[PDB]
């Protein structure tokens, strides 16, 4: 049983290096300790920034948007390299993707992350909690939830390679609207969970229940993508542009 | 065979099924045989519409109104029930206070909504402790705004019962709900979650042995609580909807302190 299982972590861990640029080995080396980021907590700081790397909060968003455009790109690569998911229902395959990709993203994002900012542009940047926070509304509340979940998510303490695996199951999640054939969904993913959980048990061996702690996260992070798509309706309160976002 | 590790593992697992029979009326077990009709004596009359509706109370407000705060006041009594079997979970008691209504406060919901699956199948739900049997449909004809609150409830049911999750599952799933080391406002984290790693491990081990043909069940049932916040938070959006539209409809202040900055 545990040939294939062993192989499906390996390749996933492999294609997650190629797909995702910044790692989390990286993140957390960049966040920790040979080159440091250039530092975004204040309104001169942020105009400095650009020069190196209409108003200040749009402009912060809209650079969002941007990268999580190019972040989509990169999570579509990758759940094309996972065993099975191309041989599904191409409608399926949208679905998935189309209802995945945000909590992906805000996982994801959570490498990049500590309690006090976030690395942006490839590491070259961190923008400061507080800066973002101080935003006005509505986009002052657009990160500090994304936040609260990464202190939580970060102190089970993953890896690249375990995180392969969980986007992994996120992205083949069988109760998305509108699917097709369920089926084979629910399948690939029992084979993902199984290696999911044989990771961490490998990887992890003093981590008592740490595969069981890693699912219940998907609870806050639903709940932090349904208010984040409310706060998207809100804000909707060149036409290329728009069309391309 | 077993170690000493699993044995206290199976001893928790007993005693925590010991307790939920204790402290819940109705039982999936006896849910299962009231729908499924092993039964002369255990038949419900079947609520689908106005006329047996006015009929069943054989056996003093508008239609709808009476028909929610019905699932509050069984709601209310449903908290009773939950924090019995709560304070049988062991370490829950000897937790900070505050900690322990919190747990409550977070849990017992999600518990209800969980606990509710085991009286329902596609096509409706048991009332008055198994007496009745209200259908989906004549739940779906309510007026607004309370034609669709119940339609989360089942959507989720029919995909949770397919689970196939006995009382002994069961009640080692509702402790894991109440021991959430996540829940807002916690004072000390550490405690709780040493308490659910020792319940995740007697969950993990119950699923294995009693459902040993289920792949990855353990980890399905984990998935099912992403429903649950879910139903939550639907539930509380479609409240402040109904208490704008109806000022005459009153709230217990139970559940009223329950939703509170939830
Ligand atoms: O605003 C609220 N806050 C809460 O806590 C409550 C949540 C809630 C909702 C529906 C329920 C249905 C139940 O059984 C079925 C049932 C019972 C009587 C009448 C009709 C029924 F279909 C049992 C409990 C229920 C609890 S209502």
């Amino acid at each position: 049983e545990s040939a294939d299982l062993r192989a499906l972590a390996k390749h996933l861990y492999d294609s997650y290096i190629k797909s995702f640029p910044l790692t989390k080995a990286k993140a957390r080396a960049i966040l920790t300790g040979d080159k440091s980021p250039f530092v975004i907590y204040d309104m001169n700081s942020l105009m400095m920034g650009e020069d190196k790397i209409k108003e200040v909060a749009i402009r912060i968003f809209q650079g969002c948007q941007f990268r999580s455009v190019e972040a989509v790109q990169e999570i579509t690569e990758y759940a094309k390299s996972i065993p099975g998911f191309v041989n599904l229902d191409l409608n399926d395959q949208v679905t998935l993707l189309k209802y995945g990709v945000h909590e992906i993203i805000y996982t994801m994002l959570a490498s990049l992350m500590n309690k006090d900012g976030v690395l942006i542009s490839e590491g070259q940047g961190f923008m400061t909690r507080e800066f973002l926070k101080s935003l006005r509304k509505p986009f002052g509340d657009f990160m500090e939830p994304k936040f609260e979940f990464a202190v939580k998510f970060n102190a089970l303490e993953l890896d690249d390679s375990d995180l392969a695996i969980f986007i992994a199951v996120i992205i083949l999640s069988g109760d998305r609207p509108g699917l097709l054939n369920v089926k084979p969904i629910e399948d690939i993913q029992d084979n993902l969970l199984q290696a999911l959980e044989l990771q961490l048990k490998l990887n992890h061996p003093e981590s008592s229940q740490l595969f069981a702690k890693l699912l219940q996260k998907m609870t806050d992070l639903r709940q932090i993508v349904t208010e984040h798509v409310q706060l998207l309706q809100v804000i909707k309160k060149h036409p290329l542009l728009q069309e391309i976002y």
